């Protein structure tokens, strides 16, 4: 609004008429020489890009992060180098299974994706509102996509597809318990925590490695919706979380999180009794307590949703000196899969998009590609080694070596670690009676019409985790643990390693 | 299900392990030589194509059309040539404003897109569940897209954007009245009519032209949902119309429509008192009664939604001998905009997709393009004229000339026809008291929080159509027609041709 | 060169090693966590975009245009408004049939594409080094593409495909004569003229229309290569024209053209004895003498060929107030085909590319699309009509109406005008004996191994144009006009309108 | 040719006129309702896909491979299982640096890409006409692309860019010597050998590993062109190798190669004095003599070049049971980079293209993607694990583990192996005096105008390889080894590990 604008073509030619097309007489046929119509409609049918293969529905905001505590003994990362140091951030929150138009207030994981515009590169912490995940090997990620999304023929969610998959992965019971708890539907993005979920690494100025987990704790408090409350909100508003977050920032009610880390010296990874790189497992806070780092707030709604939120590309591979990866098998796949997904979805030149662009010096020698806008590194020599001091590597940032034991092979995770249930059993025993009844009710509702052998399989897995959990679930499904047990002999998945 | 399948790569190499990735020791980093993971994940992030720029949410089915009546005196079209002749069809139903994930049971137009696999080409009748539309010049179609979709900043529907646009187009009141009536929310695709909406042409074996309108009348009966009933269905099911249609076909309860035509001899177009090519106007049935043609049923759910429904491309330009276009200015733009939209969305080689492919001989000499699969017309000479009898034109199908009067220019539609209100006034006076109260209630709900000057503008336009319509709307908005009238002097759109 | 650069990722993270990949031991397998390699190679395989479907091989330069003469009585175009007024330009020269790597010094038309960065929009004059073309209806343009390019099976140029097509278009003899003359191989882009070829329109401040032809005459002089001289240059340099033009600008030897116009009052188009919109015909200079307008020089080599030359998009539709189109049937197709070609080749957001961007105000309300970088018109309302003074049309630039006579139909060009030979006969009689012998020799060489019936057909067409032309061609082919004449009875194209 | 064809649209509608466009009167403007023109031209501008980022210029043929010898003790690969067993193949030959249009007879490596349509998957042996390459780590491959292709500003080959890069890689001297020898320009694809170049692996039925090198030896004899002979061929024909190969097959003169292998037991890789996975090094035939396997002939020209040759996608990752990879660092990158390059260039669904499609059972569960044609695995469950025997892994094909020693790190190749010159010195001493003089002449011609410090650097590296080689090169450049030696002190690349 405000300053009057006069319509032009892309090339800046004045548009004469924006109400009438050019015709051979007043009621005659349309002419090809109606240039503005050709341009207006040709561009119109190319506005849509592919949605994200996962986490398609989302809301974004800009904000800042402030260091409140010193952790420079563990990490040389420049954004953490001093108390008081402020870094600008972009955050996209999301659901997982919904397409672009889907309801915000579904029972699902939420995405918690953070981009930090640092002096030594953008650092993407691509997190979830849960410290764990259903899977611990990336082999299973495309299968999870199909299981939680639409059947190839009914084009609807399928409790049978979803729960057949989940119940054949006993390692999944931890995240299944979390998403079937009261926290499976947060009351908008401001009332949930975030997590890196994976084990990452810190590297200090001494070139020492630590293993690390990020926790982002909501200063607005954990707050949830029951199935019924969510359904009532969806009936009015499929965009309930966008409404909530946009409205909050618009009225100056900026949401805040505190950032903590669990820090584990490199050598401790071979001393702990739990697999320290297993995404289905946390590190107990009694072994590795939270160390406070800083605080971030979201304080600015983007001017244009498509340019800043839809085109936003996060990559776990977007790391900076002093923050690096781990051999978590899931993290390891994400280190390449996001950059690849973004080359397809927003283009090879997607770092030209302002929300993705670095706010520090950049010298990649990336050349050409569709839609090159930014100079294309001009006439500079485009190869290395060269005799012209172009594109010089920076060895001072080299990480210490990472010790390997064992041959290259497909190593059976089930031989390495098969503690599927101790962590979910702990979580069940933390719950009060209401939360337990919610867990049982939410579970039986989600299984809905899944085939009976699948309901029996979940009840068996849940009983193994804790007899009271198996009972509450079996009861809420109107079944018995005895029938669940009797069904194992004829379970059609017989012969299959995740079938216990 | 049924025959056991053994996992291979695209190239047919056996996959050894589909549960574990290849690692440097059991808890070591991931190896690049894990070929199956690279392939599985690289293909995974390229499954999604752009949604349709309009009518993104939809349901599809296969079926057949049977001629029941003789109209060969009006049309030489081969699918109509004999009573009893059966043609196979594909139909996609849709909403308009929803993205891929959006609720089915919104207040919106529904799409009614038909593909007839004819012996002289696929005939697409790309229709709506309404005989008219909001607009009569394609200039305004991209603007309607933005008005009924998401604000560029809030990323939500905007009553202000939507109703500012609508109230500045008095010609739109006809379709606004239809979509705000009880029929703005059909109880699924089986309980709505379809229409070509536009005036088309028939050409008979004598090379005579008729102007024609297609009506497809539901044999299951008009059936609707109130705002409250729709909201309750959405709370359970965003896919309510897919559920309804898929379930009906799956239980053998095949939905049927009867097809009729209004036929107008060419010369009558200059004798009627209404603009006969104006998409905001019908032809009164008293002047041009319905002539029965045939009956179609939908009787087969596609095996794969993506391959048959999501990749389906309709084009109003997909016409056959004996069925052709008119100078309707809206139809005229669609004659090029759909083929162009599909080149971007499903590729230049989209006619290789089975649902789009013709079931008759095809010799286009279309060469190359990404993903060419079908022979590419092999080694045949690829130019015309040639000395080799390749690609010979077919003059026997030539249409009679179309008379033009007037210069090429931007002809102001408002000078040519400005009867905005007589047809909506007729429709209002057909309604019984309940339907009228629904029209008023639905209208005030849809305007929701639109700025007051916009509510005043709709009330003025509605009063001009019929004093009782203006009153019922003003009342349901908690306003008065007097205030509406007083606001015209300061209306901020002053200086603007659609502001009456 | 000069300032030392330190290699980073796109996200600005330092790169540790640019010589060694990350491996599991010194002679072990490659790790997926080698982030720089993934990024470097993933981006590398996306550098290439599609070449132009026509005129793929080219050279570009920046320059300026200066008005030297007053023609404001004929055109209100702002770049021409005063003597001395300077406009910045980009020019791309090209061959036509060569792919990206093909030789510069082939016997072909050359492209002469001009972009003028004007205060009322970019004006593209997309010209050739010839005043005419082979065709006069766009129906035949894709066929010309196939005929002059590679056979679908041999993947080589085919004299049979090329000359079968050409000899079945008698209207083509004019351009065939030009491209087979000594001027079919200019000695680089600096020693050739340019032409708009088509009839365009001027509109003056009085809203009067003139028909207009643009001539751009080389101030370096017409200079050509024989077949033998060209072949010798190709043996050393496939990039001979890039070498020539780049080297000339680099040493300050800036090439200059003078711009002239032929001006014809609107009404004269119905008074001339030649079809004034027929691209196979010029306007004789005796009827419409050249009027001088200005002078342009190319004086700056682009810093980056891909960003400025390969991504350059010209469109005949890029017109400005006071310069517009004509009903030339070929021009009429180009008015839409280039903008469409560019949406595919450089993207819907290709006007963000600096060489394509306007240097004047732009308000198109074009939204979104892949790779949106420039603000996306932020939060401004995105529909018209609106109550907020956004996107207001500009009626002061409206053209006078264009008179139409006749029905909409496929009008046979051969019924309308069939003077195939008078203009080529004039051109043949302008030639001196050497140029004539060149025309005959060049023709027989180009026909090479074309089937005999095709050589006979060219000789017949050439004899009809002028008995001496038919003789010289028949002789250089080692045939006789008598045999050519005897072959017409059995010509396999019998039954075909371009077969005389 | 032969059967008369009648022109239709893609949808199979008859085309009335293919010579005239639809106009408002005979000399009037073009109408938008000319559907055939819209379709014909819209499809026309989408025929071109991106060329290959490397090896863009090529020729293809179909053929067969016959086993002549038993090697089943080394490999369980099914195509080798019996003497007499015939496998169908596709082969694409190429240059490396040329774009689509570039000359065939340039001084360059040639590509020798083989696809074997095997009963357990397509096996791609993506080879070159040389047993080695310039590089031994993939870090340097994009840099080699830029060095051997066009300068970002001159858009021409640059001897300075090319030789600056090459002379700073002493490991490159082996391949530099080969490509500067008489064999740098083979007399077409039929007179050159092929090689896998890399060390691969065989796995036998006992689950034992061997390291292996493939040699494909021409039965038509090594035959070459001098610089002068090549230049003379280019002056006539940029497509000389396509002409040669197509013509040979067309006249029944089918070219044949014999396939041999060098076989090295796994444990020998730690016993040899040369790095056995270093692409700049061969295995001496005295240590590992050639073992004969079979013979292949190319006997069928494809019907359509674009469908079969341009869309052909090879991937080193396309391996079958009994043939696998090695830790060669270059091979390791190609294992992912080709499948990724093809997803961009020919689409995610490129295995639908007949030349790429497997000729054995395929069950990948790859879903959707643009242009899905083939059923999309219909309604089958689309996740694993499932209770429905879909997508079952095949463990019988598991390879033995691969022993790793050392930490994950960037291991400096120059510390591991720095024998740059012994193999090129051997090759120089195999040459007769003519071949030596050719090597010197070809080298000085290729360095052309490269800056002097670069010529000095090549002479130094060549002298180190063999004093006679340094002398012959220095002399042919008109320089002395003494000046070369004196220049090292001021060499501008001082401080750089490949500068000796
Ligand atoms: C100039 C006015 C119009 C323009 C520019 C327009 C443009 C479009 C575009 C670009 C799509 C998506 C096409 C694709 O990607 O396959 C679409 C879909 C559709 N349109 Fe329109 N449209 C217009 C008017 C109408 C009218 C008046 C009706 C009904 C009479 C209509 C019915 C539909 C239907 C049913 C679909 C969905 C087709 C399907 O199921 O794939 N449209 N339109
Ligand atoms: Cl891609
Ligand atoms: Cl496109």
């Amino acid at each position: 609004k405000c300053p009057v604008t006069h319509l032009t073509t892309d090339a800046g030619a004045p548009v004469v008429d924006n109400q009438n097309s050019m015709t051979a007489g007043a009621r005659g046929p349309l002419l090809a020489q109606d240039l503005w119509l050709n341009e207006k409609l040709g561009n119109f049918v190319r506005e849509v890009i592919p949605e994200r293969r996962m986490h398609a529905k989302g809301s974004g905001a800009f904000g800042t992060f402030t260091v409140t505590h010193d952790i420079t003994q563990y990490t040389r990362a420049k954004l953490f180098s001093e108390i008081g140091k402020k870094t600008d951030i972009f955050v996209r929150f999301s659901t997982v299974a919904g397409e672009r138009g889907a309801a915000d207030a579904e029972r699902d994981i939420r995405g918690f994706a953070m981009k930090f515009y640092t002096e030594e590169g953008n650092w993407d912490l691509v997190g979830n509102n849960t410290p764990v995940f259903f899977l611990r090997d990336a082999r299973k990620f495309p299968d999870l996509n199909k299981a939680v999304k639409r059947d190839p023929k009914t084009n609807k969610r399928s409790a049978t597809n979803n729960w057949d998959f989940w119940t054949l992965l006993p390692e999944a019971l931890h995240q299944v318990t979390i998403v079937m708890s009261d926290r499976g539907i947060p009351d908008g993005y401001r009332h949930m925590h975030g997590f890196g979920s994976h084990t990452f690494s810190f590297i200090n100025a001494n070139n020492e490695r630590f293993w690390v987990k990020f926790h982002m704790r909501t200063q607005q408090g954990i707050k949830n919706l029951t199935d019924a409350e969510a359904e009532a909100i969806i009936a009015k508003d499929r965009e309930s979380s966008q409404t909530d977050l946009f409205d909050a920032i618009e009225r100056g009610d900026f949401p805040k999180w505190k950032m903590y880390v669990q820090i584990m010296p490199e050598l401790d990874a071979e001393k702990v009794p739990y697999h320290p790189f297993d995404l289905t497992k946390v590190w107990p806070k009694g072994d590795y307590p939270l160390i406070e780092v800083g605080e971030f707030e979201l304080n600015r709604n983007p001017e244009n949703y498509f340019q800043d939120v839809e085109q936003a590309a996060f990559a776990p591979s977007n790391l900076v000196p002093g923050i690096s990866f781990s051999p978590d098998r899931m993290l390891q796949a994400r280190l390449f899969n996001y950059a690849d997904a973004a080359r397809y979805r927003v283009g090879v030149n997607h770092y030209q998009i302002p929300v993705n662009a670095p706010r520090c010096p950049v010298h990649s020698n990336r050349r050409d590609g569709q839609g090159r806008t930014d100079g294309n590194y001009g006439a500079l020599p485009h190869y290395e080694p060269n005799s012209f001091s172009q594109w010089q590597e920076q060895p001072q940032y080299k990480e210490p070596p990472l010790k390997i034991s064992g041959a290259a092979d497909f190593w059976d995770y089930r031989e390495d670690d098969n503690d599927y249930f101790s962590q979910p059993r702990a979580l069940f025993n933390l719950m009060n009676d209401q939360q337990k009844q919610a867990l049982f009710d939410n579970t039986a509702a989600a299984m809905g019409d899944a085939l009976d052998f699948i309901k029996y399989r979940h009840i068996r897995n849940c009983y193994a985790c804790d007899p009271a959990y198996g009972e509450g679930v079996a009861k809420a499904l109107g079944m018995t643990v005895a029938d669940a047990q009797a069904a194992r002999a004829t379970d059609p998945a017989q012969g299959n390693p995740g079938l216990l």
